[PDB]
């Protein structure tokens, strides 16, 4: 009878990385990786950094 199978584990899937089970059924887990590469490029530490700089050494100590 056909129950059990014979040699059916052809290796190859060299990834099993914890970086897809999150964006699986979403966009193929290939578009999000790019969406960020273009996001953090503007955020994270770009434009918002030098901003806090010219926001702390302002004037303050104003009269009172």
């Amino acid at each position: 009878m056909e129950e059990g199978g014979d040699f059916d584990n052809y290796y190859g899937a060299d990834n099993q990385s914890e970086c897809e089970y999150t964006d699986w059924k979403s966009s193929g887990a290939l578009i999000p990786a790019i969406y960020m590469l273009v996001f953090l490029l503007g955020t994270t530490g770009n434009g918002l950094v030098l901003w806090t700089v010219f926001r702390k050494k302002g004037h303050h100590h104003h009269h009172h």
